[PDB]
């Protein structure tokens, strides 16, 4: 089922300069892979669904 990547991301970038560009972006990445890791770090591994989610350049396209 769909997870609250918005309500969750709301924390990831709860105080991020781009509280929007971040969340928003997550609002999409979520669709790509319903994964929301804690804070920000290697934790990604935990949720590769979104981790593996990168661009062509090979950089984290998602926040």
């Amino acid at each position: 089922a769909h997870i609250d990547c918005d309500k969750e991301c709301n924390r990831r970038c709860s105080k991020a300069s781009a509280h929007d560009r971040c969340l928003k972006y997550c609002g999409i990445c979520c669709e790509k892979c319903n994964c929301v890791p804690p804070g920000t770090y290697g934790n990604e591994d935990s949720c590769p669904c979104y981790a593996n989610l990168k661009n062509s350049k090979g950089g984290h396209k998602c926040p």
